[PDB]
């Protein structure tokens, strides 16, 4: 995240880090919807999936910090693009659950649609300047604006895409490389997925895209009910 600074301790006890057996590079995040299950985007997928949970600094850890592996991970089989980034969601379930601590603790889904001019927070451990990463997750504040902005910069992204454009028109707060999945806040719920933006992050007049996580609300509780029959939004 670009154009902040390191976030509170406290203030975002629903993300979550995700690594893998390989590596311990953060290449994304997500954030906790419940006890056993994460919210991400499709593309942070990888063979050997590793969650942090409770974690604010990468060299100090959390009484509470958490290590899980995936039992599950399921996706938007409908999709228009083979690779399915026009649905850049995924649901991970955890092998073992996880209790609610002062880090650790869910968000919630969104009640309503929110959009244009709304005032949301990004989060992640991605970079905060050219070719710098955080030990610690960095927070800002952004606007969801006109879808229009992003349907140009992302022709893959057209304007019936179920994703919210976001960022600051002048530049400046953006997300960047390694904040993808992690989730939008807006009015203390997640109204979004960080799906992606341009490089370099932070460019005048080049919002990012995030995925709509409203319109996926009835996916997301089917899943996790344990339906494995029920598709995406169209
Ligand atoms: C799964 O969800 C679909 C869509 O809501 C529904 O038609 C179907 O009956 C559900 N199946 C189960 C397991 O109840």
């Amino acid at each position: 995240v670009v154009g902040g600074d390191e976030c509170n301790i406290n203030e975002h006890p629903f993300l979550v880090a995700l690594y893998t057996s390989a590596s311990s590079t953060i290449h994304c995040a997500g954030a906790l919807i419940n006890r056993e299950w994460v919210l991400t985007a499709a593309h942070c997928d990888r063979r050997n999936i590793r969650i942090k949970l409770g974690m604010h600094s990468k060299n100090i850890r959390n009484e509470d910090e958490q290590i899980r592996v995936p039992r599950g991970k399921y996706f938007c089989l409908n999709t228009k693009f083979p690779n399915g980034l026009d649905k850049d969601i995924m649901l991970i379930r955890l092998r073992r659950p996880v209790t609610y601590s002062t880090h650790i603790a869910p968000v919630s889904l969104p009640s309503r649609s929110r959009g244009v001019g709304s005032r949301c927070r990004i989060m992640g451990w991605g970079k905060i300047s050219t070719t710098t990463y955080p030990d610690v997750p960095h927070c800002t504040n952004i606007f969801i604006v006109k879808h229009k902005w992003c349907e140009p910069l992302y022709p893959w992204v057209p304007a019936d895409s179920r994703t919210l454009c976001a960022g600051i028109l002048k530049g400046g707060r953006d997300t960047c490389h390694g904040d993808s999945g992690g989730p939008l806040i807006c009015n203390g719920e997640m109204h979004g997925i960080v799906a992606g933006g341009s490089e370099p992050c932070g460019q005048h007049l080049k919002p990012a895209v995030y995925t709509k996580v409203f319109d996926y609300n009835n996916w997301i509780q089917s899943i996790i009910a344990g339906n494995r029959t029920v598709t995406c939004p169209p």
